[PDB]
């Protein structure tokens, strides 16, 4: 299954993340300041383009850094279905808000799945 | 060719990106503010170190996330020569400016090559 | 050894980096400004969550981008023990300070190990 698994995953990582950077592209502020919106459009955009992102930078980096020596398989459907599993839902969880209800979910995964994928090997 | 291909590629990604972070290192502002330049040096540096970067974070992350199950080869010289192909030229395209003439080019690649490298498999 | 090597490495990259993002999580400023601390807590946090990070984004990205065609082995214990080797010590080096004593160490590695891992192949 390291076959299918790596897959469904990644597509969400250029999609989730990337379906999102461009939709964050300048539906421009009435600009003057280069020489209500700005912050609270940026405060969505930057703050949104930030968290799609990093939630991957380790998460996904590690996401292979491990499978690079491709596991058994009975676990791996889980730890990888669970793996993206959260982080998907999670990405959907956090971009919407900004504060608490995600930092939590972002912790059990990146720290865990990684200590695991370290250890297990 | 997944041989040669991954290669020429990556080198540009620590070079392009990284030949660039250090050349962005502090040819210092006449500093006072830590306790014309600042913004418009940062507005080059941060704004330049930002876009070398992400244009990879997915792009390249995915760039393997796919080849990890190494394709045929008759396509792959293209989709990977075209792959870096743009993004090279592209990186050269965007860092220079800041606004429109690149966001475009950055879209057909990261979104495409990725839906593809998702699909094809 | 591309076996063991990739390994010890990565774990430090979700740990180093990630053991660190969450410990950077809001031991909140006495907040008012959303509508001494802020900057100098952020100036630690953002400025700390930034440099764990990128010191990997290429470094580690490339870190595999190469081993993806897994080297000999007599060199590889070095170039990879030396590889994380610095960057570990280095990450420990830079987050603590902010200015000079690291940018240096960050250069010989990311630029080198990468031109190398380009070339050698
Ligand atoms: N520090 C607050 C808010 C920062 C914030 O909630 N932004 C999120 C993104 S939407 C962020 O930068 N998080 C990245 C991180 O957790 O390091 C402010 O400056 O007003
Ligand atoms: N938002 C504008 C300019 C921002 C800008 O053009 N910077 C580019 C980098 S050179 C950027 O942050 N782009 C990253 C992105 O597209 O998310 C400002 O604050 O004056
Ligand atoms: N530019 C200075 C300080 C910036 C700084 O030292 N922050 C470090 C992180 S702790 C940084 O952003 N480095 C990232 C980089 O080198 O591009 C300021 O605005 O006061």
């Amino acid at each position: 299954n390291e076959v299918l698994m790596a897959f469904t995953s990644y597509a969400t990582i250029i999609l989730a993340k990337m379906m999102f950077l461009s939709s964050a592209t300048a539906f421009q502020r009435l600009t003057n300041k280069v020489f209500l919106r700005t912050d609270e459009k940026v405060e969505r955009v930057r703050r949104a383009h930030l968290n799609d992102l990093e939630n991957i930078v380790p998460f996904l980096g590690i996401g292979l850094l491990y499978s690079l020596s491709g596991p058994d398989l009975s676990t791996a459907l889980i730890h990888f279905r669970i793996f993206v599993g959260a982080r998907i839902y999670h990405t959907i969880a956090y971009l919407t808000p900004l504060p608490q209800p995600n930092r939590g979910l972002a912790f059990f995964v990146g720290y865990g799945v990684t200590l695991s994928m370290a250890y297990r090997l």
